[PDB]
């Protein structure tokens, strides 16, 4: 599997003992508490959806003309290639560019560790606050926050085909991607458990908005790459996942569907009547019996429709690659199929793999011990605890501490990924430059690193416009042998020994 992708996760935030506490200021404290470990972001170090914050232009870039803390402007580039910032009045982590779902899992998991460490550091600074962070999507006050996925696609792929084949897939993906939620409806006052945190907050099929009138297919399309060649697919429908298996399947199955769409492989029409209604109805039935209504009149459970996408993906891979299928593609297909088979038989068999199942198992334990109905406030507390970033307080983290969840990566790899970038994207160059040459870097962003060389009047901008250049294979040996940023820049700007970047 090889496709540029990423995850941007907005974290829930709470400052105990401070009623109505300024979430913007708390979020700035979290980000600023980790700033010593990275470098300032340039003005353009922004995703398009950051337009929905104070004091920005149409691109999310800060404009001129209240303190910057109360405005949530803090924006830091990390040595692992990630970015840490404030969005929608919450701390947000954007992974480095990665090329496959296992690396997405790894650097996204490092983000949870970075958030936990940032909150710990914020408390230690003088006048600093004690701050709790949650990797979930709702605050139980009718508010929702986003876990965004980005996938780099060919600009020539017809958008109408992207929409028509992705909607039924996104309506049903929650059977394995959902994180679970206690309470039904946006206000959470309806009684019961549902598969997804986000489903109740969606209103339309296709649209540009992200923080209101939310669409199943968001149309923001601006890539961190040449827009003539590439489209960014920006997905906002998914819950933040704790389980590594859930995040892996979320990104990996979506990437396989995108490959089928780009190659024109799908001839079926999986269109669903009233997809927003179906999104909610699937979420609200954790017994997995609800049968969607397809436009052609077929009736299929969400699991059954996912199985139709799986069957197409297997045929696509067999026809395109034959017996030269790469290990990760084979693994995603096998885990997708096994998960769907087990979901149809007994979802509770998946408690080591899926967030909503692991969470439901904990909640049912409380219901059995204490004779609690679904409306009991304690169950909403337990729902939230599942997502706490602290290693001893988050319930997912306590399951992992006991070896009770399946993992794709080990903790030593997660710790390394807090500070070292992926090797196969431009995040390598960016992260390694910040680590080795940080003394001579003024700022960085997805598109360039800005060097300040002693004895040179002007700052030196090194562009990094292509996400698949500047990898370890391209520049690792050069970075190893250079002793200063002056030597590095002289090599990169030389016309005889060319570095294509």
């Amino acid at each position: 599997m090889h496709r540029v992708m990423g995850i941007e996760t907005e974290y829930g935030i709470s400052v105990p003992h401070q009623p109505n506490a300024n979430a913007m200021a708390a979020s700035s404290q979290v980000v600023n508490a980790y700033a010593p470990i990275g470098a300032p972001a340039q003005r353009q170090a922004r995703w398009d959806f950051e337009e929905e914050n104070p004091l920005r232009d149409a691109r999310g870039f800060e404009v001129a003309r209240l303190t910057d803390e109360d405005l949530g402007l803090a924006n830091v580039i990390l040595t692992n290639g990630a970015r840490l910032y404030v969005d929608h009045a919450h701390p947000e982590y954007s992974t480095p560019e990665v090329t496959n779902p296992r690396d997405a899992v790894l650097w996204d998991k490092a983000g949870e560790r970075i958030m936990a460490e940032a909150a710990r550091r914020a408390a230690d600074l003088p006048m600093g606050w004690t701050i709790q962070l949650y990797k979930n999507n709702t605050d139980n006050k009718g508010a929702s926050y986003g876990c965004h996925e980005n996938y780099l696609m060919n600009r020539s792929t017809p958008f109408a085909d992207i929409v028509r084949h992705l909607i039924p897939f996104f309506v049903t993906r929650q059977v394995f991607c959902g994180a679970g939620r206690v309470g039904i409806g946006a206000d959470g006052r309806g009684e019961g458990f549902q598969l997804s945190q986000r489903a109740d907050f969606f209103e339309v099929e296709v649209g540009l908005e992200t923080t209101l009138k939310r669409p199943i297919i968001n149309t923001r399309d601006e890539p961190h790459a040449d827009p003539e060649k590439y489209r960014r697919l920006h997905v906002i429908i998914g819950d933040a996942n704790m389980s590594e298996i859930a995040t892996y399947l979320k990104l990996g199955t979506t990437a396989l569907v995108l490959a089928m769409i780009e190659d024109g492989f799908l001839s079926q029409d999986f269109s669903v009547e009233s997809p927003v209604g179906a999104l909610r109805a699937v979420s609200h039935d954790p017994t997995l019996r609800y049968q969607l209504r397809l436009h052609d009149g077929r009736r299929l459970t969400a699991v059954q429709l996912q199985m139709e996408y799986l069957e197409q993906a297997r045929k696509y891979v067999e026809d395109r690659f034959g017996t030269d299928v790469d290990d990760m593609t084979r693994d995603v297909l096998d885990r997708w199929e096994t998960t769907l088979v087990r979901l149809a038989d007994d979802p509770m068999q998946l408690s080591r793999d899926l967030d909503w199942v692991a969470k439901l198992s904990i909640l049912e334990g409380y219901r059995q011990r204490e004779n609690l109905p679904w409306s009991a406030h304690k169950l909403q507390l337990v729902d939230l605890q599942y997502h706490d970033v602290r290693p001893d307080r988050g319930l997912y983290n306590r399951l992992v501490a006991r070896g009770r969840m399946n993992l794709l990566v080990d903790e030593a790899a997660v710790r390394t990924a807090m500070h070292e970038p992926p090797n196969d994207t431009r995040a390598y160059f960016r992260g390694r430059c910040l680590a080795k040459f940080g003394a001579e870097i003024a700022a960085a962003s997805w598109d360039s690193v800005i060097f300040d060389l002693p004895g040179r009047d002007s700052l030196q901008r090194v562009p990094t416009l292509e996400p698949l250049r500047g990898t370890r294979a391209h520049v690792g040996d050069l970075l190893d042998r250079c002793r200063s940023a002056t030597e590095l820049v002289a090599a990169l700007t030389g016309g005889e020994n060319l570095y294509f970047q």
